């Protein structure tokens, strides 16, 4: 026939897009085993605190070590096997495809899967795309060692497939995990057009693959909003400057944090996982006694738009929420950073809809359509990948209509976020290890 | 206090003129969409007097529509010979500094020359005369003011190119994808010329919101759902526009030198293959208004389940024909929009045929028209990231944003296997080809 001898003439680009089939089916295994672990923890820990609800200094007491040995366990796994399994997993999966970082799937696996569950379903306050593209990269990698395929040009294309195969099954969101990992992640490397169609795999295959075991599961629920008039579209530049203004300073102070969490213990490790203990397991008495400062972050992202608290509990959300973003990821813990920052920035939104309904009063604006533009807007001047995160919250929230003011805001934030001395997150905490792996070398 | 501006005097210079960029197309955006909609309105208002001598009184359907059509074929081949076309090849081609920019010229012809044989009732879009003119006022702005340097002709024209493109769709995210990252994808784009693109975009979409408000250019509205097991049949019809994409590419490509030959490169022979063809889709305008007509006419009927499967299989192949003889023949007009509505023609032909194969799916015939519509843009021209969030801004339908991809991936990789060049890449060579042996 003619498809006989015309289908093997090439044979190494059909092999690595089929095998960026076999990724996003491991993967999107491993981000919904990953998830119905931490819903299971969060589902085990609050049935034992209803459970013996007599003594209140009992309540605290077994809120704190239900999450201390999820933290003095998480932190163990990471700082003894693997250590390079702590923080994001982004930083983690650019290097390994600039070629600096190695990519250990025998490792990390075993570390993020189960450590990783610790310090997300103890109630810290980090994301669960972190432990999913790090799994995500390091399964990617897995079948370029049980298949034995070889290249330059193949292991940078299955590495880039789980790493867009856990950021498009960790938000539902598959136009964030191919948006990211091709374009604005690396904004100097190109992925020439054969190496975006096995992204484009790991992406539908990772996405289909996650939808069939989480079926009929709201992760945002914000509903339909309303509209943002055109003379309303001058306020959203000014939220970017206020995010283009704060992200600089959050990007600098979680490289800040890690210069005191880093100096308390010195280096030793029974210094370090009873230092998670004492701040693991602070996030799971906070998710006690302040439920809103706490958790993975989607808990209030449906609450704070729906404008239910007031501002002065929206300060109390923020004040007491920065602290303790800033203690999870920022002192070793495996863990994102998105899910916090999309919690983060939706607090700042709607404290400034609600101090802009009071000041300009004929604008007839809604107090809660600034926390669906500024969910992208902190991400976007921290991370500075503003096209992300504006393809970030349109496949979660589903509103259309803000996608002007989406922009507006994102201009905003990213103009301000590089005038300002500004810098990419998830490519200064790079460029800063490899600083420790050229001091600890010589 | 003063560091912070004196400093920033010549790199925010392009930061602020392109919100100048920005602003001078939203004003030329739609100054263009309301010409091409009076012009329309002024031939249907003429047709008043036909249906009481439907043989004699045609050809007012169809002079007049060739009046306008020799309005565009002789601006174009006078004037100003680089502002046919689609002009996206001559942005592109000017983008890697290969084709000089006549905003001199291309802007009194693709907006006088781009108003006539585009509001005759001819088969093309509206953005490929708003890009252009878009990618000519952002070199209109940077020689009447005195600014200069390398990265500075290649941002404020790199902002003109996405100024058009998102104030001829309302796609805000369309028209950023395209340029920065879709369009010739081996050019990275400076930090400051990425910003420089959002004040273009964000101030020509206010610019076309302002006058077009409160009115959708596709009316489909919500419809139904995709279940995840029928996935695999917007796969097949990614196979499907996978093997049409090389095949439309050859066409147009081969019928441009086929209407090449009928004049020879005469002035005075130009506006005759010119004329005749402004002249047939007018008349085509109204005889049978879905094989005629620029786009969007008929994306909200032949989805909602209108049309069927005998009168499919003629706005199909009529249309593809009248495609392929309205912007291979030279006249201002863009494909980019033809081909949503001529994918979701085809992608609508697929959806009752999987309803009469596959009746356990209770699938609706509409939810393979809008995964076909960025199908055909993404196997013909492949930017399979910007021909799914162009349907995404227009159509509205987030819950296919999984089935998008799908038809997305396998119209863009079929098409890559049997050997296919992207169109604007593909045009371009041909022009550059040309012009060395031109001079030689």
């Amino acid at each position: 026939q003619l498809i006989r001898q015309l289908l093997e003439r090439d044979k190494t680009p059909l092999a690595i897009l089929f095998m960026a089939a076999v990724v996003g089916t491991l993967v999107g295994l491993a981000a919904v085993a990953f998830d119905k672990g931490v819903a299971w923890l969060q589902n085990q820990r609050m049935g034992a605190l209803v459970h013996t609800a007599d003594n209140y200094p009992l309540l605290l007491t077994v809120a704190f070590l239900c999450s201390a040995v999820l933290a003095m366990f998480g932190y163990f796994l990471v700082r003894k096997y693997a250590p390079e399994a702590g923080g994001s997993g982004i930083p983690e999966i650019e290097g390994a495809l600039e070629d600096q970082r190695p990519v250990r799937w025998w490792r990390v696996l075993p570390v993020k899967f189960f450590g990783g569950l610790g310090t997300l379903g103890g109630g810290m306050v980090l994301g669960r795309e972190g432990p999913t593209v790090q799994i995500g990269g390091n399964i990617g990698r897995m079948v370029l060692d049980i298949f034995r395929l070889k290249g330059d040009e193949a292991r940078h294309t299955l590495l880039a497939t789980g790493a867009a195969a856990g950021l498009a099954a960790a938000f539902n969101a598959p136009l964030a995990g191919i948006l990211f990992i091709i374009y604005e992640m690396r904004p100097q490397f190109r992925y020439t057009l054969i190496s975006i169609k096995a992204v484009f795999i790991g992406v539908i295959m990772s996405t289909i693959m996650y939808r069939i075991f989480n079926h009929e599961v709201a992760l945002i629920d914000v509903g339909k909003l309303s509209d943002a008039p055109l003379n309303t579209l001058w306020l959203y530049l000014i939220l970017g400057i206020i995010f283009g203004i704060f992200g600089p300073i959050f990007n600098k102070w979680v490289l800040g944090m890690q210069d005191l969490l880093h100096r308390v213990h010195g280096g030793n490790i029974t210094k370090w996982v009873l230092m998670g203990g004492a701040i693991g397991g602070l996030c799971g008495l906070l998710g006690f006694v302040a439920p809103a400062t706490s958790g993975g972050g989607f808990n209030l992202i449906p609450i704070a738009t729906a404008g239910n608290f007031s501002m002065g509990m929206l300060v109390f959300i923020f004040v007491a929420r920065v602290i303790t973003t800033l203690l999870c990821f920022s002192s070793g813990a495996p863990g994102g950073i998105f899910a916090p920052m999309l919690a983060l920035g939706t607090v700042l939104g709607t404290a400034f809809g609600m101090v802009a309904v009071e000041l300009f009063p004929q604008y007839h604006l809604e107090a809660g359509t600034f926390a669906i533009a500024g969910m992208g807007a902190l991400l976007a001047a921290s991370i500075r990948a503003p096209l992300t995160g504006i393809i970030l919250v349109l496949e979660m929230t589903d509103n259309y209509q803000l996608i002007l003011p989406m922009i507006i805001t994102g201009l905003g934030a990213t103009l301000l976020a590089q005038f300002t001395g500004g810098k990419p997150l998830y490519s200064a905490i790079l460029a800063r290890t490899l600083a420790k792996q050229e001091a600890e070398q010589l």
